[PDB]
């Protein structure tokens, strides 16, 4: 169906992206970030014949040339991490640079994140496309993880402006908790914080109500908006809305074997109470969803099983 180069390969989305453009006919050219080993990625059914590694820098556009030559997608799934800001927005858009007046690429898919949005200094508790973090009051207030937040805010507010003014077709995905199996070679922190339940204890306990979305259903929604030409554009990309409580009482249930904190010993639990990031912009272009909230739990929950971390 063509060929995607997809950045940050061995990262877990970007893994798990490639994982899935390989089962739906596509090849794939990746980038990846230095730590050695690949074979997660080389033993992927179909990576012998459609898989190539290409070397690359994320702030030098042509160092992406041959990577992007013939490409009918870029998926943009890795970060680098006045010059923490410089090597942001660089990193965010030398590929993106490298683009402009591409012969083949339809569409540029970049991965955004809920912290580009939810740190927007009102409490709101439903948040739309149309929201953005406050990068100054980040900066002046710094509640937890704000370097990232200012980090994420101001690499997808450029990617929309350089998309913008170059006349490249670009699309961001505003991404929450992303969970499910993995096939990288360390736990997710994703995961590892949404399984806080079953893998951590009361102490690790801060988010209290997470937005959510299963790993293949981003993978899914990469493939449909390069595959249907729908508006450029921001999309949430965060199907589930999922209060630690109603956590508590799906996962007791469906596993009894661990030892979970019930619904009346997170009484009066302090913590973060995330936002809804509506996605009703993207299941109107018509996007549908194939994976539900105990779905998501059990394939990270039988993954880490069976890796070890459960």
């Amino acid at each position: 169906k063509g060929r995607v180069c997809v950045t940050g390969g061995t990262g877990f989305l970007g893994s798990w992206i490639i994982k899935s453009l390989l089962e739906n006919g596509y090849s794939v050219n990746t980038t990846i970030r230095a730590d050695r080993d690949v074979s997660f990625l080389t033993n992927l059914p179909g990576a012998s014949e459609k898989l190539h590694f290409f070397n690359a820098d994320l702030s030098n556009p042509d160092s992406f040339a041959a990577a992007i030559e013939g490409c009918v997608g870029i998926f943009h799934t890795a970060s680098p991490i006045e010059i923490v800001t410089k090597r942001t927005v660089d990193g965010a858009l030398g590929i993106l640079k490298a683009c402009v007046n591409s012969k083949t690429v339809k569409r540029f898919i970049y991965t955004s994140s809920g912290s580009a949005v939810s740190f927007n200094g009102k409490d709101k508790d439903v948040l739309d496309e149309s929201d953005w973090s406050d990068v100054d009051l980040l900066r002046s207030v710094k509640p937890f993880g704000w370097n990232y937040a200012v980090s994420k805010t101001l690499a997808e507010k450029a990617v929309l402006e350089f998309g913008e003014q170059n006349g490249i077709d670009v699309v961001t995905l505003i991404l929450p908790f992303i969970v499910g199996r993995f096939v990288c070679p360390k736990l997710p922190d994703s995961i590892e914080k949404a399984l806080v339940l079953v893998l951590g204890k009361k102490e690790q306990i801060g988010v209290t109500r997470f937005h959510m979305v299963h790993v293949d259903d981003v993978a899914r929604a990469h493939i449909y908006l390069l595959e249907n030409s729908v508006p450029g554009g921001r999309y949430n990309c965060s199907p589930f809305i999922v209060p630690i409580e109603e956590m508590s009482q799906l996962l007791s249930a469906k596993y009894p074997e661990y030892q979970i904190l019930t619904v009346d010993e997170l009484k009066e639990i302090k913590g973060a109470r995330l936002p809804d990031l509506n996605t009703k912009k993207l299941v109107d272009a018509g996007f549908d969803f194939k994976y539900t909230i105990e779905d998501m739990f059990d394939d990270a929950i039988q993954c880490c099983k069976e890796k070890g971390y459960l």
